[PDB]
């Protein structure tokens, strides 16, 4: 990035934890010295024969997304072989981490953090953006109870994976469209996310994804034949039915049918009345 | 382990080098003769910490193929970091080095050529393999006037791309069943060589592929636009409506419609009752 400051970030900001890691990296809880503020700083360690694409179209999504629903982004840092990501700072952590100690979410705190979830896919879906790790891992809680994505670590690595793609491709004149087409863009669109946030919906009611006990690579192999069914929830009565068809909907087994984020906002169990960060609010007080 | 039936020895204990011929996708190419049989063969040399998945798959499918119309394999040798891939050598060459002495093939020596390329295809398809380098410089003569397929190298390279792949796709609990069959089927499938092969029946016709003078990212972006139309041969009266036919179906822009290759060997060009190895002895006569 051009933008990216050349100095020790610890001269703007103390690390106070380490939180783990993304797809890659190390995240650190740290405090902004000048408003005390908390951040979170994800490094990356540099070497000097590295491929920085991956970091550069990571750094170049962040800065280019301007919403409330995406984590923000408050610049680079790269000094003494460290690269130091600068993003928004959410106190509860990720819905996994609260779940994980509250149990199963209610269907209307499902709902407010479906359409939150929605309004920012829409947007990065506007401007030509995949997240493509959408999961109970990825969706941050801040204290007030408001919703942000987070990760793009998936999107960047794809997006440097077919920028690779077309530098490498080679003489194309006795190449079939399909071959030339998945070479530009992939083998896949947007909507992919929209299936993603249908099977973190589940996972949010059930403390785990559809198969989460069935080994990786037999669902996958499972994914891919025509007989697939989408998932489903598994306790029939206690989720009403405009649930049951906006798990139906965005697990659409095919992209060409699958609806839109932005066709999804439209979809009753998100246009709904009593939305608000008071049902994430509530979470939050079980937590304590 | 690259192969385990290498020879770990100096091919040249074995062959005399006689002559420089050029690369394929990857590696040298010389013809050489052997020592004691007098017989002649072509050696690939490629220098080999490196990764062996692609050798080792290019290898695996020369040695399990088992096919007329596929180039016939020797073995191969491991002495100082260089792995030599031995393969027949096919005396007339490649059918770029034939019609650029020649110029244009007749009809009825291109629909011969399309007939024994397609038994090759339907052979490798039957197998679960893909060529995806169909052309002209891939489609080799022997002295024994036989059409044999050659260079399995992108075809290797595909393969150990969709096994590095596998490997590193992480936790697939959240993604559309479109992302997972990308991950292990990739975006396109066997039908691309049909395509190809309706490429290479247009260059043996006019010693080019469509659009050779077109910079190679304009063609690739061409192919992706919604209006996107198929190449067809410039002279209409030279060739007879069948070959006009063969090349309207094979490049049939959408793989959904594109026949098969056994669906292809009932088509008229190459259903047609006069198409023997008589036509390709009579080539090679010319080229003396
Ligand atoms: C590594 C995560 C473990 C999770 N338990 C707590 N995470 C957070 N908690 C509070 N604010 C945060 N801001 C940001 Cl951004 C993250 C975050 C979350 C997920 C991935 C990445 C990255 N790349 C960063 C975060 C950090
Ligand atoms: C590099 C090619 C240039 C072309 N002019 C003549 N080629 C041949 N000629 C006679 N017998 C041959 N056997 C085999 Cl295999 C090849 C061959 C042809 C094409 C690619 C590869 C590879 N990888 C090997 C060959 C060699």
């Amino acid at each position: 990035d051009p933008d990216i400051f050349n100095r020790d970030p610890r001269d703007h900001y103390d690390l106070l934890q380490r939180l783990g890691g993304g797809t890659y990296g190390e995240v650190f809880k740290a405090r902004d010295k000048v408003s005390g503020d908390l951040v979170a700083l994800k490094m990356v360690k540099m070497e000097p024969d590295d491929d920085v694409s991956t970091l550069q179209k990571e750094i170049l999504i962040l800065k280019t997304c301007r919403h409330a629903n995406i984590v923000a982004y408050h610049g680079s840092y790269l000094w003494l072989q460290k690269l130091w990501i600068c993003m928004e700072f959410c106190g509860a952590g990720s819905l996994q981490d609260i779940y994980q100690v509250t149990g199963s979410l209610s269907e209307l705190q499902i709902s407010y953090v479906c359409r939150e979830v929605l309004q920012g896919l829409a947007y990065l879906h506007s401007q030509k953006k995949i997240h493509r790790d959408i999961k109970g891992a990825n969706i941050l809680i801040n204290d007030a109870g408001e919703v942000r994505l987070a990760d793009f670590g998936i999107s960047a690595q794809i997006g440097a994976e077919l920028a690779r793609r077309l530098e490498f491709i080679g003489t194309p004149y006795w190449m079939a469209p399909e071959v030339a087409a998945v070479a530009l863009k992939g083998g896949y669109n947007e909507l992919c996310d929209i299936w993603s946030l249908g099977i973190t919906a589940i996972e949010l009611a059930e403390l785990q994804p559809p198969l989460f006990d069935v080994h990786p690579l037999r669902v996958l192999f499972l994914m891919t034949k025509s007989g697939y069914q989408p998932p489903r929830l598994k306790e029939k009565g206690k989720w009403s039915a405009a649930f049951h068809n906006f798990i139906k909907v965005t697990l659409t087994k095919s992209p060409k049918k699958r609806p839109s984020a932005t066709k999804m906002l439209s979809h009753q169990l998100v246009s709904q009345p009593g939305l608000n960060r008071g049902l994430i609010l509530d979470l939050l007080d079980k937590l304590k």
